[PDB]
C-alpha cells in the first residue's frame, strides 16, 4: 500500500563534527523508530544543491554542499498510518528528545517535520549493481519482462530532487491531474529512477519540539535531555495544516547531469513543456528545486509500496 | 554437498614485510594443502574492521584498517570431510611447518584453527562483472530464471561480516531455526551476495600448532623449522570442542555501506528485528561482527558445494 | 582468605582521549564497587606486549604500547564470594552502565568478564621502597624473618605475566598439581614478586553487557546511558562456564628482563624444564603470555588475602 | 575457420619516444599489411610482467612494467594461410623495412617472427560493456543463450597469460590432449575470457629481418630505410622449425587477480592439478607465463575464427 511520510527538516553546522553525529545518533533513532510496527521504513537526506533553471537562482548550483557552512538535512520516515507516526512519538519520547539533543550544539534551525501523504507513486526496488541479475531473472520467470524497473542504487550513489510547490485553493485537482502527467512523462528521460508525489496533511508537534509553556522551558533548560519535558502539546498535527497546499514532487535521478536535463524537460520538451504548464497555472509558489543526496536509507519502505521484494 | 571448514586465524604485524608474506607464502600453503583429494578450495581473508553498531563498539570503524598496528586473518579451507584437514597436516607436516614459520617474525596471535560444519548455506557461485553474460545465459538456457544468483565478485571486490555467537546449552536448535530465518530474510536487502552459518566442531591441534611438551621445545628450538617436531599432540580434533556452541554467521555484501544497513535490518526493520529477537534470547555471548576483506580465493569450494561450475 | 576474581576484558583505541577514561571513569567505577561489602580491591592492568619465547610470535615484543592502535585492559576485581560480584552489579546497575557508556566511543571489543577461582596464591603485601623499613621490622619483631617478601611496588612500576592455559578434559588435577610447583620454583628466580592461579568458574552477564534481546535493543538505543536497560539477562554466571577449563597463570615481575628471564626458566633451566613439561602436557592451548601493566590498584586485596596489613 | 598467426616479437627501450612509436608506426604497419586479402585481423600487446608462481621467479611481478627499461612486444597478426603472410612481406618489402626502421634507435633485440598453427580455439567476439546488451539479445532471438560468451573487453581492459611449453619429442599428442583439457577447465575460473593454443611450424625469415650476406650488410648500411635492401633469403619459413616442438599457451583474463587465481588452478584445484600433470609430464621446458597486455587490437579476427560478428 501507499505509506505516509514524515519528512524530519533540520539544518545543522557543515563541519566533522556534524557527520560524526550521521553516524553516532542517526542509527539509534531508526532503531527507537523501529520499536513502533507502523514504521516501515527511512530515507535519510543531505541537500547538496539547488536547481539554478538557467540563471534563475545564479547563485546555486547543482552540487555546491564543498562550500555551505551549513546543512539541509531532510529525513523521511515511512508509516502505514500517520498517526502510528504520532503514536510512536508520544511512546518513546525519552528516548527520542535525548538523541535529538545530542546534535543540539550542531543545528542551526528545526526540527521541522510536516506530514505528508503519497498522491502518486512510481518507487520501484533499491538495487545494487550486484543484484539486477536477481531482479531480471525473477521478472522474466514471473512473465513480467515489461515491468522491469531501472536499477536504483541504494546509500548515496543516486541524486534526488526536491521540488517545492504550493498550490492555489481550488486548483489541488488540477495540480495533482497535470502534475501525475509530468512524472510519467519522466520515465522516457535517460537516468530516471522513479518519482512520488506527496501532499502535506499536517505537521508533527512532538517531531517539531513544539510544546507548551512549561514544555518549551524544560527543552531550554535541561542537561544534555536528562529532564525530560512533559509531552504535552497545544495541538495535534492535523491543527497545523499549511494553506495553500503544500506539496512535494521527489523524483530521482542517477546523477545531476541526468536530473539537469531530465528536470528540464518541462522547459525544452515541447510536449513535456504543454503538460508541465498546466501545473505551472496552478502554482502560487514554485517550483523550487533542491538536490539532495540520499546518504542512510531504509529500503525495505519501498518493498511495503510495491508489495514485492527482492 | 556442504563441505567442512577449518578457520585458520593468525594475528600478523600491520608493515609491508607482511604483505609480502601474502603473495609469498600464502600461495605455498595452498599448492601443499591441495596435495590432498579431499581439499575441495579456500578463502583467505583480512580483517578490516568492526561493525559499531551504533556506539556499542564506538572506537571501531568498519573500514579501520589503515589505522591498525596488527591484522586479523582468517583463513578458510574447505574439505570433504573434516578428517580429510587432520589427514592432510600430519602427512604434510614438514612442509607446512616450514611454511607456518615463515611468517614467525610477523606473528603476534596464533595460530588457532578450530574446525566448522557447515549448518546453512546460501553461498552462490564467483562470477566477475564480465561473466554475468554466461551465468543467466545458463540459466535462462536451463529454464532456471528465477535461481539467477547475485554478481558475487571474487578477490577483494566484496566484503564479509563474520558474525561470532555462543549459544546457552540447550538453545541450539533455536538459534540454529532463527538465524537461518534472518539469512532468508537478508535475501531482500540490496548488496547481500550471500551467507553460511558455520558451527564449530573442534580445534585442529598440528593447525595450533599445539604438540606435547617433547614437539613444543622442538617449535621453540628450530632454525626456521629446518628442525621439524615429530607431529605427537596429546588430544584430536573433537577433545577440544567449545562449550558452549559457538557459530559462525558468515554473510558476504557488496560493499560495507549494504553490509551495515543490510546486517542492520535486525535492528531497524521490524517485522526483520522479531526473527533476529528469537535469535538473541540464545545467546550467552554476542553478537560481534568482523569486518573482513576476501581477498586471496579458491572459488570453486562454491562449485563442489552448489554442485554445478560456470 | 583467598577471594574471587572477575576480570573485566576490553579492547580500547590507543589515544589521548583514552588515557583521560583511565582517570575521569575508571575511579568512579571503583567507586560504586566498593558500595558493596564483599567488594576486597581491585587491579587494574594494561597489556603492554607479549612474550614472543624466541620467534614463537616473533612480531610481537614484551614493550609494543607505543606502536599499538588499541589497548588491551584486565580490570581485576577481587571478592569474597562470586555470587556478591552478581549481586553488586544487579544493585548497582544504572550507575554502572552509565559509567562504561563513557567509554563507549573509544571501545573496539567487549566488555568481557569472566569468574575466577583462585586455586594458588603466592601474593605478597604491595610496598614502596620507602615501606620496606616497616616491613622487614615488623616481621623481625614477630620472629618471621624467613618469611620476609619481596618488595612488590605498586602503581605501574612492576609487570605482570599473563598466562592463558586451556586444559584438556580430565588433566586439570594435573595442570594444577604442576603449575603449583612451576610457581614455587619461580621464587629462585630473581625480581619474582609472587604469583596465583585462576581458574575460570563462569562468565558474568551483566559485567559483558550481555541481556535479553529487550535488553540489547535498549543498550544500542540509550543517549549516553541515561535510558537504562532493564538488566534481564537469559543465564547466570555459571551457565556460561567455557569447557576445556580455562586456567591463567599470573606472574608479577620487576621488569620485563626479569620477566623474560625468569618465566624462561621453563625452558632454560632443566630442573624447572621438567616440571612445567607436565603442564605442557595437559593443554590443548596455550601458553600464551601477555605482558601487563598495573596501573591503577586497589593493593588493600593482598591484605584480605594475606590476612595481615603492613 | 582457425586462422594462422605470426607473432613479431621484439624489445625496445621504455621511454617516452617509444610509446609514440606505438601511434605512429604501428598503425602503419597495420594499413600495409591489411593491402593483402589473406590478412584477417591482428593484436598488439606489451609485456606487462610475469607470473612469480609463488618464489619460482620471485624477482618478477605481475604488474611490473613502470620499473622495466625495456619492453617486451608481441604483434599477432592473423592469416587465412601462413604462405599469405610470406607473400605480404614480399611484395610489400619496401614499404614494412622502412616502417621497421623508424623503430631502430629504439630496438634492443629483435624482430623475430614465429610462425604458429592454431591448434585449438575458444575465444570469443570482443564486445565493450555498451555491447552486452546487442550480444545477449542476438543469442536469445537466435535460441543459443547456452552459448553467450563471458564479455571481452577490446583495447588494454584485460590481460593475456602467455605461457611458454617446449614439448619432448613423441610426446605431443599427449601434451594437446591434456592442454585443451586444461584449458576447457578454465571455463570455470571467474574472469576468463578465453583462451587458444599455438603451435609453432615456422619463423618468417622477411619478418625477423634475415636476409642472405648481402642483403644483411644492406640493412647496416641504410640511411633510414631508403636503401631497400633485395629481400633475398637463405632459408624460407618451415626451414627454420625450433625442434623441440613449442607451443604457446594464450589466455585471457579480465585483470591479473583473476589470472593469477585462474591459472593457479593447475597448482591448487585438485582437480585441475591432475589434468595438468599430464601436460607437465611432456614438458621440456616450462611452463614460464608471461602478463601481456593487449593495447592494440584488430578484433575482427575473431570474427573470421567464429564466422560471426556482432
Ligand atoms: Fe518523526
Ligand atoms: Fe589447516
Ligand atoms: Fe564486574
Ligand atoms: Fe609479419
Amino acid at each position: 500500500p501507499k505509506p505516509y511520510v514524515a519528512i524530519n527538516m533540520v539544518e545543522v553546522r557543515n563541519d566533522p563534527k556534524t557527520l560524526e553525529l550521521f553516524g553516532k545518533v542517526g542509527p539509534k533513532v531508526c532503531m527507537v523508530t523501529a520499536r513502533h510496527p507502523g514504521f516501515v521504513g527511512f530515507q535519510n537526506h543531505v541537500q547538496i544543491g539547488v536547481v539554478p533553471l538557467g540563471t534563475r537562482w545564479g547563485g546555486a548550483k547543482m552540487e555546491m554542499s564543498q562550500e555551505m557552512h551549513s546543512l539541509m538535512l531532510m529525513q523521511y520516515t515511512f508509516w502505514k498510518n500517520w498517526k502510528d507516526h504520532e503514536e510512536m512519538h508520544k511512546q518513546n519520547w525519552a528516548n527520542l528528545f535525548r538523541l535529538c539533543l545530542q546534535c543540539a550544539d550542531q543545528m542551526i534551525w528545526g526540527p521541522y517535520e510536516p506530514l505528508y501523504e503519497i498522491v502518486y507513486a512510481n518507487m520501484p526496488l533499491n538495487t545494487e549493481m550486484t543484484d539486477f541479475t536477481v531482479m531480471v531473472g525473477k521478472k522474466f520467470a514471473a512473465g513480467e519482462a515489461v515491468s522491469i524497473p531501472p536499477i536504483s542504487q541504494p546509500y548515496g550513489k543516486r541524486v534526488v530532487a526536491f521540488g517545492e510547490h504550493i498550490v492555489k485553493e481550488g486548483l489541488e485537482n488540477q495540480f495533482e491531474e497535470y502534475a501525475i502527467k509530468t512524472l510519467e512523462a519522466f520515465r522516457s528521460a535517460p537516468g530516471f529512477l522513479g518519482g512520488m508525489i506527496l501532499k502535506e496533511i499536517g505537521v508533527s508537534p512532538l517531531g517539531s519540539l513544539q510544546l507548551n509553556a512549561k514544555g518549551f522551558h524544560q527543552i531550554l533548560e535541561t542537561a544534555n535531555g536528562m529532564d525530560v519535558p512533559e509531552p504535552v502539546t497545544i495541538y495535534e498535527a492535523p491543527e497545523f495544516r499549511n494553506r495553500p497546499q503544500r506539496y512535494i514532487v521527489h523524483t530521482e535521478w542517477s546523477d545531476t547531469n541526468a536530473l539537469m536535463f531530465g528536470l528540464g524537460r518541462v522547459l525544452i520538451y515541447p510536449e513535456v513543456r504543454q503538460i508541465h504548464d498546466k501545473v505551472l497555472d496552478t502554482l502560487v509558489y514554485g517550483p523550487y528545486i533542491r538536490v539532495l543526496n540520499p546518504m542512510m536509507e531504509g529500503t525495505y519502505w519501498r518493498e511495503y509500496l510495491n508489495e514485492y521484494h527482492l
